[PDB]
């Protein structure tokens, strides 16, 4: 799938939707980014750098009229240059639950809470990406 990509979502999303992402972080990564996107809103911005002052973190956020939020950041990073990984967001009502190659990572909790109108999952940077899925589980 070409990158950036942008998974169009025109039911929005609800819970119990799982949404499964597959993929190779390239060599020589530097970030990558899934946006739950609102008209020019995020919702949710998930976002892995690999190097932000010689560390590893994830980022997370939400961008409200142009103007980002309190970034929530995690140091607990499951993503190596080169290697494959699946991304699992689980949309739940008070949260979205965020998975890494089958391993519960984080929760991030709805800032946006009209989940109808986020209308499509844009992902982004250092990836090539095999595969973009929802389900309801
Ligand atoms: O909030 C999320 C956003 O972040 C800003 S960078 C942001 O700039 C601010 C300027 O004042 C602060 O410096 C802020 N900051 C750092 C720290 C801090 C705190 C502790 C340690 C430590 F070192 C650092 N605290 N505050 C930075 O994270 C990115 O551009 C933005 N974005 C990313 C992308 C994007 C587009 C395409 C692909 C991709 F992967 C991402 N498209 N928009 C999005 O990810």
């Amino acid at each position: 799938l070409t990158v950036p990509y942008d998974l169009p979502l025109p039911g929005g999303v609800m819970p119990r939707m799982l949404i499964t992402i597959m993929g190779t972080v390239k060599p020589n990564a530097n970030r990558i980014a899934l946006d739950f996107r609102r008209g020019n809103d995020v919702a949710f911005h998930f976002n892995p750098r690999f190097n932000e002052n010689n560390r590893r973190v994830i980022v997370c956020n939400t961008k409200q009229d142009n103007n980002w939020g309190k970034e929530e950041r995690q140091s607990a990073f499951p993503f190596e240059s080169g290697k494959p990984f699946k991304i699992q967001v689980l949309v739940e009502a008070d949260h979205f639950k965020v998975a890494v190659n089958d391993a519960h990572l984080l929760q991030y909790n709805h800032r946006m809470k009209n989940l109808r109108e986020i209308s499509q999952l844009g992902i982004s940077g250092d990836i090539t990406l095999t595969s973009a899925n929802h389900a309801m589980i």
